[PDB]
């Protein structure tokens, strides 16, 4: 496949909605529950959260975004990849690694639902380190999920 990656931003709030609602599972939650993303949401992302999309030709076929928490902290957050692919995920993740050692980043947090072994592999392959296991880490509508965290070293 032919994806180019691209900065996402405001204007591209439509296909962003349209891609990440037809999607709906998001690569390192649930099958069933995933969370969802509201107008406001989308908006807050697009408009310091960085949004990437890889587009072949005119489609936009997958998302993530890197959200400096602010010291601070970087996190790999609403990855949505059609048909979960993973090729075309691991170009996109293995982009943001190197935009995030670019840009003088310290290190890179992913967080994955305890029982996404495909997720973990994936993330395992790409070179992030297991940091630990979080009880409830992450509420899905009314339903809470234990998660994985897993880091990059982008120091070393």
């Amino acid at each position: 496949a032919m994806i180019e990656i691209k900065t996402l931003t405001n204007n591209d709030f439509n296909e962003y909605k349209r891609l990440v609602s037809t999607v709906n599972e998001e690569f390192t939650q649930d099958s069933h529950y995933s969370q969802t993303m509201t107008d406001t949401l989308i908006h807050d992302i697009l408009n310091k959260c960085i949004v990437f999309g890889c587009y072949e030709n005119e489609t936009l076929i997958a998302t993530a975004a890197l959200e400096q928490i602010r010291e601070h902290k970087s996190l790999i957050k609403y990855n949505f990849v059609t048909n979960n692919d993973k090729s075309i995920n691991s170009e996109l993740i293995n982009f943001i690694i190197n935009y995030a050692r670019q840009n003088n980043y310290e290190s890179l947090l992913t967080s994955i639902v305890s029982n996404n072994i495909g997720a973990k592999v994936f993330y395992s392959a790409l070179g992030f380190d297991i940091l630990g296991f979080e009880k409830n880490a992450i509420k899905i509508g009314n339903t809470y999920f234990d998660e994985h965290w897993l880091f990059y070293d982008l120091i070393n």
